[PDB]
C-alpha cells in the first residue's frame, strides 16, 4: 500500500519474470551456439538490412561495450558480415549472412515454446501484455 | 490462434521493461559506485546470512562465470566475505561485512523512487504484482 512495498515486489518480480524467461531461452539456444543475447541481435536485424553498430545498440539497448565483442562472435559463426567501410575504417556495417538469414524462423519457434511452459491462458497474457505496455509507456 | 503473436508481444515487452527499468536503477546507483548486478547481490544477501556462491547464484540467476568477477570485487570494496565452515570446509561460504550490511539502507530507498518514475496507479501496480506473481509462482 505503501509505494515502498510495492516497489519492493515490483522489483522482485520483475528481477525472477525476467531471469526465469531468459533461463528457458538459454536452454533452447544453446543447441545453436547462441546466448539469449545473440537471438536478440539476430531477430533485430531485417534481413536485407545493412546498419550502423549505433543504430543497432539503440534498437536493441544494448552499448557497444556489449555488442561489439557480441559481433564477433557471431560473425564467427558467420550469421553476421562486419563490413569496415571504405573511407573510415573504424566504422562499421552490420548485415545478416545467407544462413543468418536463415536460422531465423527455427529461431521464430523458441518464443512460443519458452512462454507455453508458464502454463497462462490467453487471458492471463493479454492482461500481462496490457499491463507491461501501459508500464512501458 | 494467438500463441505465437502473444508470444512475441510477451517477449519484447519483458525485454523492454528490464531495460527500463535496469536504466533506472543504474542512475541511482552511480551515487554509490555500484552497478545494477551488484546492488541485487548486496540485498538477496540477508544481514546475517551464509551462503554459497551455487546457492547465492540460484538466487539472482547468476552463474559463477558473472557472479565470480562481482564477489571479489565487492570482497575488495569491503562489503562481503569469504569463509569456509570448519565442520566442512569443502564448502566456501559468503556472507556480507559489517559496511556491507550498513548501506544496504540507503540503497533500500531505491526502489520506491524508480518505479514512482513509471508514475502507475496503486491499482496498476496490485494488477501488475498479481499478475507476474501468477507467472513466476509455477516456474
Amino acid at each position: 500500500g505503501s509505494h515502498m512495498y510495492l516497489s519492493k515486489q515490483l522489483e522482485f518480480l520483475f528481477y525472477v519474470s525476467s531471469k526465469e524467461i531468459i533461463k528457458k531461452y538459454t536452454n533452447y539456444l544453446k543447441e545453436y551456439d547462441l546466448t539469449y543475447t545473440g537471438y536478440i541481435v539476430l531477430m533485430a536485424i531485417e534481413n536485407d538490412e545493412k546498419l550502423n553498430i549505433k543504430k543497432l545498440g539503440e534498437r536493441v539497448f544494448l552499448d557497444s561495450g556489449t555488442l561489439t565483442p557480441l559481433l564477433k562472435k557471431l560473425e564467427k559463426k558467420d550469421y553476421v558480415v562486419r563490413t569496415r567501410e571504405e573511407k573510415d575504417e573504424r566504422n562499421l556495417q552490420i548485415s545478416l549472412t545467407e544462413q543468418g538469414k536463415a536460422i531465423k524462423s527455427p529461431l521464430a519457434e523458441i518464443s512460443v515454446k519458452v512462454f507455453n511452459e508458464f502454463n497462462i491462458s490467453e487471458r492471463e497474457a493479454s492482461d500481462i501484455i496490457n499491463n507491461l505496455r501501459n508500464f512501458v509507456s
